[PDB]
């Protein structure tokens, strides 16, 4: 509500919304990179076709690969991201441990 408890309230909030963004930053990126797929997974298999499906093939993987070095660069590892999530739920629930504390010490008086 107000001086060290707002600052913590806030801090939830921001670490909520955190958790919340960055899920939606990794559906982003897995919806390109699951519709490259199907693409690829959509290319005909008939042999006269053969010289453009491959030549199609190698530029759909070639994209895919970006999106995943952008993805990296942003995010870091599913391992970097999994330990980030971790770190931000741990937060969230020490802060509300806080809180609770904080105003009991206020009601006491």
């Amino acid at each position: 509500s107000t001086g060290y408890l707002e600052e913590l309230e806030k801090e939830r909030s921001l670490l909520l919304a955190d958790l919340d963004k960055e899920e939606k930053e990794k559906d982003w990126y897995y919806a390109q990179l699951q519709n490259l797929t199907k693409r690829i997974d959509s290319l005909p298999l008939t042999e006269n076709f053969s010289l453009q499906t491959d030549m199609t093939r190698r530029q759909l993987e070639y994209e895919a690969r970006q999106i995943r070095v952008a993805m990296e660069e942003q995010l870091g590892t599913c391992q970097d991201m999994e330990k980030r999530a971790q770190r931000r739920i741990a937060r969230i629930q020490q802060i509300e441990k806080d809180i609770l504390r904080i105003r009991q010490l206020l009601q006491s008086q």
